[PDB]
């Protein structure tokens, strides 16, 4: 009896307690210490040498009894550990072991979830050093560790960075490394608080499957001049996304170096999130240096139903080579995601975009093995003043990409800058059912519409359309001499263009190859003959070689007679038609007409 | 000894039972009373004076305890409440202090998550009772409430309104109003059974962020004529939203009154949603009165991917003003949506429409400032016999509004009644792309497609392509003589139209303005000259003075003479073309033409 | 006291010792028994007949211990069980009474849920047996059946079916079968290795509401060629779907006969899953046979959003009918899913379609009521080998069918085997702004791009538009004789078409009918009069009697005379036209023109 007093105040006096589920008879006769053995947390492990607890604050380090908690719950095939709420608990220390190569502060191990309800700050240890939270490597190579498989994260709780600047710019910083990993996620935690390189990284080198970043939500994780570079989810193994979270930056520093999710691996997603104050959107991108574990091609990407405030590019694309390997982007989709540039001044920022053809990190522009991109149902604000915005920025090779169905709204349709890179492209296909807004009208002089600044043009499709006027644009669309065209087909619809001087330019004179299909207005002087009845007329000039038809826009004031209303060419350039003189005289008319060739 | 059974059946007895995780020698060495107090319940609270737990029922009101419960956590820097699971826990008086003015029942607090597992009831003293169930404010004024932040309501668990309906038209109920709310949300919980005004509201006046509703379900919460209006959650603050829920009615009145969603405030999102038995989706409105907490203009409003079957209208636009606030509302996108109107009666609900331009809350429909929204990849369908039933039907002024690549198959495409409002409409633009369905074939008689009932139309582009014949209609498109129209594109595709009498119609002859473009089919009757060869044909009619050019549409059965394949006009306004006589002789013939202006 | 070491230590025990949450003083006094009764687990059933614990292991058949569990929780208006992770629970018998006429191992009941954290496998008495794991019926004849409500299955847990084989092809194999289900779902859940017919099936012939699946992962399912058939979810109640998943095949028979879901009955979705390995991606069908519980129409069908690879068909329409029931299918959209048939040789799987619409399970293709479908803003992608691929493959009667804003890059984009079936067709609207990708050129020999080979085209559009040449093909579209064609637009956009001897083909002459409308391009040989001045053309050939307007797509390289820009044709047939002889002579010219009938 004075030994079950004891037994009972001991550590094992909850084993010696019977328990049986609702007093049912067939249910087992239990202890209460085996309920309490179905639940583990935090507390189970925040003690001191004797086993007495230890309360969390500034000034303890959580991190050995965290990891303790970790180790023992992976040596009994997993389970779940609970992150208590109403306490912040402090990481004041590196871990050990694998994870040091990566800066880490706790190893994760497969099986064992964290349920973070409470809040987790890093300590002032870390001020101006770098740190990998929370780490599924178990080697300081990433080459010879092991894999992580089915560790999730989730809870209503938070990770907080502590507000420390990064130290040197070379220093990285990261939440989640989950490393090789295999069924892995993040659900319903807020990343706050810091200056970082990522918040959450997903598998190493295309090793990993099965990782997600779910209704999680990342504030203010940049905030300082030193940071090199952020982005807030880098998704390195295919059959892994990003969806419905939210991504939020107030420092300056971020609208010029902050994106908030790259897809760099095969079927992969970023769906349903709202982006504010960051410089970027996505980028979707082949590195070949990256092929190791899931192959060399970046196929089945999609960005869709995103919401977004950036200040320089929405999606960027790529790809690249090594050596050795050689990386491909194909099979993309960009849809339903409605985003703008934020208010700022003119190149405050990098150049506005929604597309981003972009060239390696090295600055190589032919080098890149892009195409089977459909970019559709999307719209694109950019206000007024922001002369460096566009649709697309098609800075590096393409070797294809198709628009249908968006609304842009912004100064460019395509660009490049002239005297930079001289892309090869191929395929690029602007559909007519996308509509060009009007909010950057009389800001356009001596800018073209679609600004074709590329080495060459094939296999490509643009159909512009109006729906307002903006006469203060030099063109509409303008090839330079050094821009060779075949293969394609330009159109200029009439509408909102009579007034323009220049809707279509071929600085080389490129529509009159052989396999060139255009049409576009323009104005053109005629004179008759004096016949009375049925009579020509033909063009002054005589630059109309390439033409294969051409029928008036104008109306005719005249009674006494009328012009052509279809005209062709003759081998001299001139234009030809039969109009009528009801009374004879030499006639002489300037009339709009829309030019064809071969449509 | 005595004095350790004591302890042991006393309510300290399970802190000195000791417990140590798995008999693990260095975790923690605890009490069975630490590991329980990691959890909590409603039954910790829900006990008579002294400490007797009670049991819920029809005739207990849990509230106080509860409410209790709430209070103690949030005393502790929060953590998650259970509601359990195969209980009834009924509600049945009001609660005290801030929430009063709310006619509150339970006040949430910050950081205090509710597990709602079991099923909350309403008891029968709410009957003909305004009431709101669960309240975030903190005072009777929402303008001097405080804030709450983190706080969650989730589970399988059910929240029942008791079936009771409104005693009056003037009174409000809703099932939670998170307040100025940061961080908050609902998931997976069943509202059913009631009257009521909104079953959850988030955000008051723009105050408040990161507010969610996500895979919850509505159920019947409308059942009585009493019911002013009913709108099921109601979005009043930014980056916030609803996805994955369900929304069902069955009352008749609710296909008159009830809305699913309304959004509020910018970077709000409505998606992945089903709808039955309500009149409206989605109001996208920006209140000038809700103006204080995150600004005057609500972008970046996204309504996607959403099953619907209503009986009015599916997404309706407003922005409005007060005496010193404008509000706008700009870049809004409507995507990838299914809805249809259900079986009813013609006029038997409010006019179906897919997007509505409505006026504000007092009838106005010259103070809106509704422009960038993009309404693409869309399906409409409703039934034969339903005339009210439109793409758009566009009731007060809009500054613009996109359409490409939707499906409608409804009666109107655009619409408004004449002799009622007389929109200023800018930047309506409708893309060749929208196919138009042929349900509603043979109905038409006496009626528009395009029924232009506007004060003005300009920089708009409608482009008319039917994909079935309609022979009843009165036109394609009618712009009546009051409605200005200029910097415009209107065309009519000719397939289909061939036995059409009108197909564009122009009452005031606006489309001679000089930026108007446009293009239509018409019959016109043209006579020749006798002379043998090449030979005018002109038009008896003089009425296409506005005419660039023409062109055939119809055979020529003739053998011994051709009509011009093309024309143009004179000033007198009479087409004139150049035919062939191979014989001579006066002709006189009745062609099909396609009329163009400057297209 | 005596008494007191007993009570203690007896399964009464934790019923004796007292607790009071956080020793506060307004909480409910309680005993600990009372507090681990608020959760339950498999451990509280896994007994022996003494109340022994078991340890669950490969030897040890859990089943009557869950089923135990499930029992009585649902005696007391069911709660949660967690299947405790860190353990694998074998299943190793049938289950009896109700649900073994389902060849049922655990049955399900109302309001109580499985919360799988563990492992769940099928032992080795399964080999070569059919089994369905948990079965919510509750009678053998499903239509004696009770309802199941409010189950939830949901973890990080597994279900797998332990690698064995179907023993025959008539043998049935599922995971979950819901039964007659009301709000129930499976969340997070990963289902492996096995070889059955579902995973997971909702509803039961439209009996069943708001069943989900989500955030699940269904591996390797299909393993032998004895398995007859593999849908991997199988949606048979209304207002239900399935959103996030992920679904993937190694097994070569399951490129043949897998499919990932099926949608049959109305207001079901299928969003933002990833596909890979499977032959299909969906069925959206209506069987008459499946009518009972929620009508004859499956209608606000939903396929959004999805990423795949698989072999054989994207979307699978149908509808049929019974002796007395026929079943409809309308209302659907298709969008935004980006598609691709994997690396394979030609006719090595099911014919490559992005949608099939398909005979009934007999083989009958004149029952079919399929209409109100859209198909927007996907990209489709098969290798350049794969001859067996198209955008639609069109097999039976088809009511309508709306494609915009598409990206098809395959071998066909309309096509259906000649000598099989003859379909007629109503309603197919291909708009110009389904882009045809160009992965094929050079491949077509020998056939048509848009192959119609039905009984009946009537109130169809298709509007061609080439990206790229492909010289290859015979034609853009060919209608044989058999197919009658009315009340349509077919037309050929002219660009990459100039060195196509044939565009569009009609057989029997169907272009000539009264209410067809086309254009396309064609080279037609002329001769002029001797006549100086304006003189007419002439066609040589006389097959154009049904051509109303023509006009010229190419340049004329003479001086002397220039032929008319634009014709119309005479009763004989011939084109006419009236050109211009600057000196006299006859003329003899081959020239490319677009061909115009009534457009
Ligand atoms: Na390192
Ligand atoms: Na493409
Ligand atoms: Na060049
Ligand atoms: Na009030
Ligand atoms: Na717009
Ligand atoms: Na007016
Ligand atoms: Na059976
Ligand atoms: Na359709
Ligand atoms: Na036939």
């Amino acid at each position: 009896p004075d030994q079950f007093r004891a037994i009972i105040e001991s550590p094992e006096g909850a084993g010696h307690v019977g328990y049986q589920y609702r007093r049912n008879t067939g249910s087992t006769m239990r202890m209460v210490s085996d309920v309490l053995d179905e639940r583990v947390s935090l507390w189970d492990f925040h003690c001191d040498p004797s086993g007495n607890v230890i309360q969390p604050g500034p000034n303890v380090d959580s991190r050995q009894y965290l990891q303790a908690a970790i180790d023992y719950v992976s040596s009994n095939g997993g389970g779940t550990i609970t992150i208590p709420a109403g306490y912040t608990w402090y990481l004041g220390s590196y871990g050990v072991g694998g994870i040091a190569g990566h800066s880490g502060i706790i190893q994760l191990r497969s099986n064992v979830n964290l349920n973070i309800e409470g809040r987790i700050h890093l300590s002032p240890f870390f001020d101006l050093k770098p740190f990998q939270v929370f780490v599924g490597f178990d080697n300081g190579d990433p080459a010879s560790s092991g894999n992580l498989e089915n560790c999730h994260i989730y809870g209503h709780g938070v990770v907080d960075f502590g507000g420390y600047e990064f130290g040197a710019s070379s220093q990285l910083r990261n939440g989640v490394a989950f490393g090789r990993s295999y069924n892995c996620s993040v659900t319903g935690i807020t990343f706050q608080n810091g200056d970082v390189t990522w918040a959450i990284t997903l598998g190493w080198n295309g090793y990993g499957s099965n990782c997600y970043v779910r209704k999680c939500r990342f504030i203010n994780l940049v905030n300082s001049s030193v940071n090199a570079n952020h982005s807030t989810v880098y998704v390195n193994c295919p059959y892994s996304g990003v969806e419905s979270c939210y991504f939020s930056m107030s420092s300056s520093f971020a609208r010029n170096i902050a994106c908030s999710v790259e897809l760099h691996q095969h079927d992969t997603f970023y769906r349903g999130s709202t982006v504010n104050g960051y410089c970027r959107g996505a980028y979707v991108v082949m590195h070949a240096a990256e092929a190791a574990g899931a192959g060399s091609y970046a196929y089945n990407m999609q960005v869709e139903n995103n919401i977004a405030v950036i200040y320089g590019q929405f999606v960027i694309l790529g790809s690249d080579v090594t050596a050795t390997v050689s990386g491909h982007l194909n099979d993309v989709i960009v849809s339903g995601n409605i985003v703008s540039i934020g208010e700022r001044a003119a190149f405050s920022a990098p150049f506005g975009a929604f597309i981003d053809i972009g060239p390696d990190n090295s600055g190589a522009s032919n080098v890149q093995d892009i195409q089977r991109v459909l970019v559709t149902g999307n719209s694109f604000y950019a206000p007024a003043n922001i002369t460096d915005s566009a649709a697309i920025t098609l800075r590096a090779n393409l070797n294809g990409c198709t628009f249908i169905a968006n609304n842009f709204d912004c100064r460019y349709m395509v660009y490049n800058a002239p005297g930079t890179t001289s892309p090869v492209v191929q395929n690029l296909v602007w559909d007519k059912s996308n509509v060009i807004g009007g909010t950057h009208a009389n800001q356009r002089a001596g800018q073209n519409l679609f600004d074709m600044q590329f080495a060459s043009v094939v296999n490509s499709t643009i159909e512009v359309q109006l729906s307002c006027e903006d006469l203060s644009m030099f063109s509409c669309i303008l090839f330079p001499a050094s821009c060779q065209l075949s293969y394609s087909k330009i159109t200029v619809d009439s509408a909102w263009t009579k007034s323009m001087s220049n809707t279509a330019v071929f600085e080389g004179n490129q529509q009159a190859g052989a396999n060139v299909y255009v049409s576009y207005p323009a104005t053109v002087n005629l004179t008759s003959y004096n016949t009375q009845g049925a009579v020509p007329f033909f063009s002054t000039d005589t630059n109309y070689a390439w033409v294969t038809s051409a029928y008036s826009l104008s109306i005719n004031e005249n009674l006494d007679f009328s012009p052509p209303a279809t005209y062709t060419n003759k081998a001299n350039g001139q234009l030809v038609g039969v109009g009528y003189n009801e009374i004879g005289g030499v006639r002489s008319v300037s009339v709009r007409l829309m030019l064809q060739r071969q449509v």
